[PDB]
């Protein structure tokens, strides 16, 4: 016989106190229509969920037959193939819905919702897990995606994260920061290997990167004199004059006739004239004269 | 009858193999005293929670009817309005609690709890699920936050992350890092958009950042000549010479008086004279005498 | 009696639709032998799991009874003390392992699984939730690890994260990002308290940083002359002249005899003679004569 004999077999179940397993293929609802929780409650409450204190349920593996709920303020629920628990009683409610890997409606897939309604006052509403399908939104640890071909490549609204480059032989890191919204939604930095070189660019509005990387001076990639509009020590050392002095002596007894560069020192007869000299970087010249 | 005639009900259930609804309202203790993990598998023997394969139990709605533990090392449980699933033997132990969206004596709210014990050499103990309400404390993909009223505003000990702050009319990046500790706890980057500017400030103990922004240099931003403590190009051609000479020649029937920047340079009679010149900047100059 | 005089008593429990407690203690297969998701799902079959809409389980708490799953694709399966919990139909499959803080053969402890088979066109699979034992791998809110001996302790390939590290009598702050691959494949910042420096230092392929910090150049940190291969200002002053002149005025009745640095510069009878001076850096010198 083994209990086929039961008049109201749900009450039974009820009274000795077991967890009602309610179906394995229900079609929760009529067709996907979109529900609210309340309808979702409504529709327990008619196949008496809330009479046990477990009650368990699975929704046919049927996209036209299962309702999806659309208020929970994190994902849709697809009830086609969905595990539902309903735990506690209508008046404190919990309930815990599994969805499996496929959903139709935006259903998330992948996915374990709980749903608190202790009353009005006391905050209702969903909850969704994360796990290896369903991440949190987060910046990664190791590599984010994969190597991208070049070393623009990374757009500025892609997910902040440590990214490879190709660049040709050898390839580069791009660590990208990108907050989407803002003058300035996103921020890269581009680090060749072994110090060789640390750049920065960042975006403007929905526009992107519209100027070159700009390099980063550091102690390994020290601005020249001409980035600072400066002379370098060999450039002033070749154009400007340390020195100045007569140079050797020359004497004609008596006259001494205007020579290029010459000044006369002496009249001792006899005249004596030197040449004017001028330094630049250790060099003497001769002046000359108009 | 529908089984309301059974003597031993929870007996039953055992013998039939079926799992235990202990109960949809219980009060979970006496009240909302603090309860130690031995104290709630003591409580869940009393009830005969591991005589069944499956024991569940759902924590009645009131804050001061139910237990709290304290002692799991990852948050505190307030069984008022919690699920309480127990599963194995008292040997080999697995008890899942699920909390509802509020809670009193630091209960952690929305959570999924899970406790092992299979005995004290195999590590017995707790976890708690992560999930959109009780999120992993990881750097945020996107925004951290909302837009913030100055480009200082976002404070040390901040969570790390990217954030957008006002600087009226447009807005800049921030992009923060802190760790609560060590003599600088904190950095904070500021990025203008399109290539705009970078800056970084770091902080102090917990005194916060006592220094304005340093601006990064970058090829876009470079120092000036000033800044490197040296002259520009322009300041050193204006002060500095660069050639001298003798400029047009004078001469006398004879003498040649002394006359402010000239030198007799022939005696052919006749005394010629030239004035020293001296240029600076392309430009050239007559010498004086004192 | 209390239903012990009852043949079929699983068929007695599907009949009344209550959710079957198959056993608390059973070893799930022979050994600790390795076994895939389809053998797993023909060891449940043969006891009859899918016979009922809810069918839980739990795998003996001895290594050496109980199979491993090996090709979930989110790490391995310990049966040893694992929950097993089935909802469904054999054609909607739903299983739910929840793992304890120990296993063998590699499997993920303190987890909870999920498997949805729902034909071969629909995704099968597995999936591993997040939780406070096994977190998802994202860059850490706070301070990652402890705090470290050096400045340069953090390992290239270390998580990406903000550490402190130890200078001696203060500490530092170390950002870390390695993203594992590429020829690049981790950078780091130091950051002293208080604006008091920022640098940084690259990897190369496997070989970790084999070059010195790179100290960033800022407003606070600005190069010197000397960096940019430039004089300083007063280097230029004390090196290059500024001005030529004629001194003090000599004069002679006659004649002048040629004297160091002096030129005649007058012939009125009398000879007049001054010295050529030239000025560095305000300061006046006499010219002198080779």
């Amino acid at each position: 016989q083994n209990g086929a004999d039961i008049p109201g077999k749900d009450t039974f179940t009820k009274n000795i106190g077991a967890c009602r397993a309610y179906s394995a293929w229900l079609n929760i609802g009529g067709d996907s229509q979109v529900w609210t929780t309340a309808q979702f409650i409504s529709w327990l409450e008619s196949q008496g969920a809330f009479n046990h204190p477990y009650w368990m349920c699975k929704g046919s593996w049927a996209y036209a037959n299962n309702k999806v709920i659309t208020d929970t303020g994190c994902g849709n629920i697809c009830l086609a193939g969905a595990v539902v628990e309903v735990i506690g009683t209508r008046g404190a409610m919990t309930i815990r819905v599994t969805t499996p890997s496929t959903s139709s409606g935006g259903g998330i897939t992948n996915a374990q919702f709980t749903y608190i309604n202790h009353g009005d006052a006391y905050a209702p509403g969903w909850r969704r897990d994360y796990n290896t399908k369903n991440q949190q939104p987060a910046f990664a640890l190791g590599q984010t995606g994969s190597t991208v071909g070049n070393d623009k490549a990374v757009g500025w609204n892609w997910n902040s994260g440590v990214y490879n480059a190709n660049i040709g032989g050898a390839s580069t890191l791009i660590l990208h920061f990108n907050m989407n919204t803002g003058s300035c939604p996103a921020v890269q930095f581009r680090v060749n290997y072994r110090n060789g070189g640390i750049f920065y660019r960042s975006a403007r509005d929905g526009y992107g990167f519209e100027a070159d990387w700009s390099e980063i001076y550091t102690t390994t990639r020290k601005p020249s004199a001409g980035d600072v509009g400066a002379y370098t020590q060999a450039e002033c050392n070749s154009r400007f004059i340390t020195g100045i002095r007569l140079g050797g002596l020359s004497s004609v007894q008596t006259g001494w006739s205007d020579r290029s560069g010459y000044v006369v020192t002496g009249s001792v007869d006899t005249t004596q004239a030197r040449p004017i000299q001028y330094c630049i970087n250790g060099t003497w010249y001769n002046a000359g004269s108009i």
